[PDB]
């Protein structure tokens, strides 16, 4: 029977649905090895909305280059990967070694009055794609926003846009009505009545934050000529 897979030499470059897992041949192979099979089988997740007893699998890779690329996993996810080579004899011992996936931006959703001063919209909740979602941040434009700006300071700054109101997730865990311009203060950002000679679009926007990183998405919800 062929050796173990060394394994320090497991390596991977993660994606966000994606590990490209690499390796070295067995240090000791008697015959040749015919293919590799790999277990791969989900560890943890940042995601907090997530089903991981069955986010598992075995892949049996054919020759013995000593690489394969993962495809439909999950974001934000540590996979544990566990090899086996195999000569015509069978298999060998195991070997281990476990990454992570990128954490992506939150799943985004798809006019209720609209006055002189003002638009209301229903806001959906966004939902966790590899991260809870931490705030929802909402956008006026005239005519996604990595950048916040506050509108006392978006005429200075010379900014097109400006953020209205900023939400905790907590805040928005079922739809609800909200309302652009009805001057009251969010998070620190003052949700500025609208001008009525003004044409502005509105966008709804979630972010995601996990070790480290941070993914935001955003759809638009509303226009106000
Ligand atoms: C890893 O795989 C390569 C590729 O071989 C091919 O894939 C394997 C998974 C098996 O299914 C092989 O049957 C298949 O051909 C192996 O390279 C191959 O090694 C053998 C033995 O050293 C070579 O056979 C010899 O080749 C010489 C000419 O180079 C002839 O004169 C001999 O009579 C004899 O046929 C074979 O040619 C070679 N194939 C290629 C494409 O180079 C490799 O050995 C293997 N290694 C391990 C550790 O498994």
């Amino acid at each position: 029977l062929p050796g173990a897979v060394p394994t320090e030499s497991i390596q991977g470059s993660t994606f966000e649905e994606k590990i490209f897992l690499q390796w070295r041949e067995p240090t000791q192979t008697y015959g040749v090895i015919t293919l590799y099979e790999i277990t791969y089988k989900a560890v943890s997740s940042f995601d907090p909305e997530i089903d991981l007893s069955n986010q598992s699998g075995r892949v049996s890779k054919l020759g013995n280059e000593t690489h394969f690329l993962f495809f439909g996993l999950y974001p934000g996810t540590t996979y544990s990967f566990t090899i086996r080579a195999s000569t015509a004899k069978g298999f060998g011992p195991p070997a281990t070694n476990q990454f992570t996936t990128k954490i992506s931006a939150p799943s985004m959703p798809a006019p209720l009055n609209q006055t002189d001063n003002t638009v209301t919209v229903m806001l959906k909740p966004a939902h966790s794609r590899g991260a809870p979602v931490s705030v929802y941040q909402i956008v006026v434009e005239e005519e996604c926003y990595p950048v916040p700006i506050h509108f006392q300071n978006a005429s200075l700054l010379n900014s097109q846009y400006y953020f209205a109101a900023e939400f905790p997730a907590d805040s928005l865990q079922a739809a609800q009505p909200f309302t652009i311009g009805d001057n009251k203060t969010y998070n620190g950002y003052w949700n500025t009545p609208l001008l009525p000679y003004k044409s502005y679009r509105i966008y709804f926007q979630a972010a995601s934050r996990a070790n480290g990183e941070t993914k935001i998405d955003c759809v638009q919800v509303a226009t106000k000529g």
